[PDB]
């Protein structure tokens, strides 16, 4: 036996009214598939001979071990866009910019415009607040070598005449000068100074003074000749005073110094010396001494004398002459 | 031939004891299946009529594309997951509230404390270090147009008594004033100066002044007339000086004005004059000049006139008296 | 019928002339498959009894739904990768190093080094700008409670001798002082001052003060004794003048105290008062008033007296003795 079966186009099977018997094999000539018979159905709807079952088929690929979009997509979800964040790189370019509390170089303006809490008092109070407590530097140094400048190093300025507190204020403790100020051998001459005062107030005095010295002046002066020239300074003085009208003024009753005591003082109120040797002085009470000949250009008007070494007066001298003038008349 | 081969259900086959031939076809009625015999298994150990291994399929998919679990976590796993990660949008929201090197405003107090590596000396120390040289604006600009306030525009304090440095140091070169102060005329009237000290310090001067000037006083005062009125300012002064004793002290022996000369001058050592004209001074020998009468409530001692505009003594006179009643005693 | 096929093994039917005639069966003994024939090909060309097709599997795996390698990889290159990305803890640590606009610590030196675009004029210009106009609180508050230092609170200072503005600018408005300096009382003395200047400069005064009181001295000086002690400040003075010699120069011709009126003042010109009382005084016209008898070691010279309360002269008292020498002469 060769055995041959049934056997047509799938197509021609496809619209054939054959039904193979239970097991009987009909052949596909053009794809070389057969299917066999259930006795009833149609070719078209019988099954093939063979299975078509994916999960009976052997070396499967490992689907369980592939990635679903799915599962994919919510992994992704949670990662970082490149778009929405900075790198590293961008982010050390824009840190770089901002000053480090450790410190740094400003290279523009530092502007203060507290919104203030209270901005407290005392030594927790202030935009910029310096405790130099634990060490040895400055606080604020401020300086410039340029040759010209349009501004000042430092500038206070109030703008409201009530401002009722002060533009500087200077509370020290310690062994050396609270304030010094050094204006030091020019090369090109200022006219100007080291520290200079003007006040259009006139309800207070442009400068205050006061100390509780036991021994020296509360304010001393000292000039010292800029030239090893003898007379060279003989215009030059520790202390000079002008007393001036206001421009377009009618003049001024103004006096040059004014000397007090308030509580009574038994000081001279006026002492010169020269080399320390009293030259001229204004005792307590308003007597002076002076060491040498002097001059008036005009007359002198004081008591009479009572001592020998007493300045006469012309009615000390007009009653002697008379007194002695009417004694020598005896001729009776 | 219509063929019909050995048939019945798959469980069935599943414990039938029957040997198909070699090749000999069997039929599973209920899968449509065939399997044929090697001569010696029983059905159920026999194997599909035709392939069912993967590797012989066509239209394959293409599983070696597909992206595997573990390859893509190990992708994942080097990205940045969005939690720990600043979009640049809350980036920039953080550096906006950082100062820029460039410049920028504070709302805040900026407090220094310096750690203190040794804050340097000269113009490299400093908390806030400012320097000048290149630039022509001012260093540190503090104002306010505030009416009221409660604290100063600047303060400085030093708490421990040793302390031995400066408050304030100035150290200029240059060609106007080193340090300026303006307080300007007053609309609302303070009764307070430009400048006011006050020093408790019994060992030391409440302020001190140097300077070495051709032909200039060191201190330089000008009063001016606040008004046209001639006499208006009649209790004014250029230099007003008190004295007075310490808050329940039994009085005071301090001078009013000291002035010495320690080399030795041959200035005047009081000049006083009225526009530009001498009127009083005090010689550096202590002889004094005055311009117009003058008086004195007492009396003066001095020494014998020698010349005939001296003024003469009650000596003098007395002698010459004396002389003239002696002489005319001539009468025997 | 038991039916079997031609067979042999695959690898002998590879090579077999064998033509199994269109439909008829032939078995690869060593695999179990079956191929039928198309009366024309080869075994080997045959393909087997049923299809082999992927699509027409049934129990398919959901291959659409898997990850592609390529569709993955172009989602991961959106994503950022985190080596190039700082995580939210680094990004922390990095601005809370940075300084806040709302304020904070510097434990390190704020330099400035301005670029310059003009670093403007007035209230707009400065390294640093504090404008406390809306605001309450201090402006630069500089202290220090440290035991000593080798730096001031404050330092200013020029280095080139052309420099055209000033260390510090004080514009003041208000009521209290613009400037005020307090060394309050020391417990352990220093031998200095609330203020020292020293100026080498001799074309300026060292300080140059102007006011315009109407009833008060532009420049106002107390001093309080230190002391209960009635006598213990007797070597004090509010004002302390000397007059030096330049070291290694041969003198000087310097003045004491030099006082003009420039404008011509009907005040006095130097009024020296104890207790408010008038004691001595210099008058505009150089007159002077002393309370007190006086003394002169040396002469005076003065003009002849027209009052009796006038001091004598030496002529005057010989032209009275010569007149009354002359009339007595009554002896023919």
């Amino acid at each position: 036996l060769r055995v041959q079966f049934k056997r047509m186009k799938a197509a021609e099977w496809a619209r054939s009214d054959v039904i193979l018997l239970e097991s009987e094999i009909g052949f596909e000539t053009d794809t070389g598939f057969a299917r066999a018979g259930d006795g009833h159905n149609r070719f078209s709807d019988l099954g093939y001979i063979s299975p078509l079952d994916y999960n009976l088929l052997t070396n499967k690929p490992n689907i369980d071990g592939l990635a679903t979009k799915v599962e994919t997509a919510q992994k992704l979800q949670q990662k970082a866009d490149k778009e929405t964040v900075y790198t590293k790189a961008e982010s050390k370019q824009e840190l770089d910019k901002k000053l480090n509390l450790k410190g740094g170089v400003m290279t523009g303006q530092l502007k203060f415009k507290p919104a203030a809490t209270v901005a407290y008092s005392s030594s927790t109070g202030g935009a910029v607040n310096i405790d130099l407590s634990s060490t040895r530097g400055a606080g604020v140094v401020v300086y410039s070598d340029n040759d010209t400048s349009d501004g000042p190093l430092m500038s206070l300025r109030t703008g409201k005449e009530t401002f009722n507190q002060s533009a500087l204020f200077v509370d020290y403790k310690g062994t050396t000068n609270a304030v010094n100020i050094a204006m030091r051998q020019p090369t090109t001459p200022n006219f100007s100074s080291a520290l200079n005062i003007t006040s259009g107030n006139e309800n207070g005095s442009a400068m205050q003074l006061r100390g509780s010295e036991k021994a020296l002046g509360t304010l001393k002066i000292t000039h010292e000749n800029p030239s090893i020239g003898a007379d060279y300074d003989k215009n030059a003085a520790a202390l000079s005073i002008d007393i001036v009208k206001k421009t377009n003024g009618a003049g001024t009753a103004a006096q040059g110094i004014y000397i007090n005591s308030t509580s009574g003082t038994t000081g001279k109120l006026l002492r010169i010396r020269n080399l320390s040797d009293d030259k001229f002085y204004v005792k307590s009470d308003g007597g002076f001494y002076a060491k040498e000949t002097s001059q008036i250009d005009g007359n002198l008007k004081l008591k009479d004398p009572t001592a020998n070494d007493h300045a006469a007066t012309k009615a000390y001298v007009d009653k002697a002459i008379s007194e002695l003038k009417k004694l020598i008349l005896k001729k009776h």
